[PDB]
């Protein structure tokens, strides 16, 4: 709002108010046009969602028209002026916005116009996002359905970061009726979505693509390919080339996009988002943060959390050795507040189909942990159904995590993705269960067996393929699958990171007033 003290006449004055009077209506529509996408995704600068559906109605010539002689009312409801609101993006900076409303009232016509500089969060949808590898970041087959973001090595900005030849698939759909019996654990609205909103990003380095190597479908396909300096690092035989099954299929084709990118996340340094922005890092927040947490220097255990609430020998037990597994004997390492409510984890075994049940985060250090047999899951956080497990390394030793069997969140509690149990791996995390969903963060390399998919999401340094558990080299021919299932922002776990593509700003640059007659 704007209130100003002036000595016009009244005329003018009225002019002015009709025109002030477009400009804050829809300076608050295009404020609220600027947090409903900090809630697919599509920025400003290629139009409004004026109904808030996805529909996009589209700047034409740089000016899209909001109002056309719109009238201003007094306290009763009569004609004072009218006005008329346009909004226009700038050529050269798609970031940079004018609105202009030319107000008119009983023969004076005034004009007052604001540029503002608008950019969203952008949070980041991706299948896999790599980190900095080594000089290999995905290794060995994979079919990703879901974007895949890679940030590389800066101080080798020409390195081919991805050269793929066949053996890489990259979709922008899915169906979950297409797994053995994993529909039912999955919400009716997300089991067949056919925009993913994937693409593929490199920050630093080009790619090569070679036959059979498909970048999106012809039908359904990715939305751009945003790679290192410019499309000249985009390399291959099939590049434009968009036949079905080979080539890139895309839609915009140039450099890394993306301004305030964000690095890979780690344990040591600062991870803003809404959990763990105030400690200075990552892993400040987690033990900070954490209802469980034990750490383990050599043979020692040390419990530092639940500092005022009791723990069961039997839970302490389970992690003697420095590797917590789970597999055949029940574990309960749960604890009840003071408000009667609990907390830690809780292992039943069945005989059928076992049972961990996660009540808060808990965070293991120096710890490495094995799941070695077919399990569900359930997680909370008092009100939200979201939990996390982290094994943190502790003096270089621990941090790993193993998914043997199957890993999915149990029915009868709560459905993926509004029910989901998150996975912080400081160092490496290797997946031999056919069927695990999981948004996933491994601190260095993720390894998956061929034919094994991974419903979720994949932050790691490194990703690797195999031909069998027995094996730990990544060179891999065959195809393991990872399916990018989007967590809604609530009922996320939050001690997850939360990439995002750019800072949030809503910022006036400029306002001005001018009257144009009488």
């Amino acid at each position: 709002i704007e209130l100003w003290t002036t000595r016009n006449d009244t005329t003018s004055v009225q002019a002015f108010y009709a025109a002030e009077a477009g400009l804050q209506k829809y300076k608050a529509a295009l404020f609220q046009q600027y947090v409903w996408r900090e809630q697919c995704f599509t920025s400003l600068a290629r139009g409004l969602d004026l109904d808030r559906d996805g529909t996009i109605t589209p700047f034409v010539n740089n000016r899209l028209v909001l109002a056309q002689n719109e009238v201003v009312t007094d306290a009763n409801g009569n004609p004072v002026g009218r006005y008329t609101a346009t909004l226009y993006k700038d050529a050269q900076d798609d970031q940079l916005f004018t609105l202009v409303s030319e107000g008119t009232s009983g023969g004076a016509k005034a004009r007052v116009q604001a540029t503002f500089r608008i950019s969203n969060s952008d949070y980041l949808e991706q299948a896999i996002f790599a980190g900095a590898g080594a000089n290999k970041w995905l290794n060995g087959g994979a079919t990703i359905r879901g974007g895949v973001y890679v940030v590389g090595n800066p101080n080798d900005p020409d390195q081919y970061v991805i050269e793929a030849n066949g053996n890489f698939a990259l979709y922008n759909r899915y169906d979950l009726t297409t797994y053995s019996e994993v529909t039912n654990r999955v919400e009716p609205s997300y089991r067949q979505v056919q925009d993913l909103c994937a693409s593929l990003r490199v920050q630093y380095g080009k790619i090569s693509v070679g036959g059979s190597t498909q970048i999106g479908e012809p039908n359904n396909k990715v939305k751009g390919v945003f790679v290192g300096r410019g499309a000249q690092d985009i390399t291959g035989e099939n590049v434009g080339v968009c036949r079905n099954n080979k080539g890139v299929c895309t839609e915009a084709m140039g450099g890394f996009d993306l301004s305030d990118p964000p690095p890979f996340p780690t344990l040591d340094a600062k991870l803003d988002s809404d959990a763990c922005s105030a400690y200075p890092t990552w892993r400040a927040c987690l033990q900070g943060k954490a209802a469980l947490r034990i750490q383990r220097i050599g043979n020692i255990l040390s419990v530092a959390s639940p500092p005022n609430a009791t723990l069961s020998p039997s839970c302490l037990q389970a992690m003697q050795s420095g590797t917590l597994t789970l597999d055949t004997q029940s574990v309960d390492c749960t604890f009840t507040r003071l408000d009667g409510s609990r907390g830690g984890f809780r292992y039943t075994y069945t005989g059928g189909q076992e049972l961990l049940e996660v009540f808060g985060d808990v965070v293991l250090e120096g710890i490495d942990a094995v799941l070695n047999r077919p399990v569900d899951y359930r997680a909370q956080s008092g009100s939200a159904k979201s939990a996390t497990l982290a094994v943190l390394k502790l003096g270089g030793n621990g941090g790993n995590l193993d998914i043997n069997g199957n890993l999915l969140p149990d029915a009868t509690f709560g459905l993926f993705p509004n029910h989901a149990l998150g996975f912080v791996a400081e160092g490496d995390i290797y997946q031999r269960g056919q069927h695990v969903m999981a948004p996933v963060y491994a601190g260095g390399t993720f390894r998956v067996v061929k034919g094994n998919v991974l419903f979720g999401s994949v932050i790691s340094n490194q990703f690797c393929t195999t031909s069998a558990g027995n094996q730990m080299s990544c060179n891999a021919s065959q195809k393991a699958e990872v399916v990018y299932i989007r967590i809604p922002k609530e009922n996320r776990p939050a001690l997850l990171p939360s990439l995002r593509g750019g800072k949030p700003v809503f910022q006036v640059l400029s306002y001005e007033r001018r009257l144009e007659h009488h």
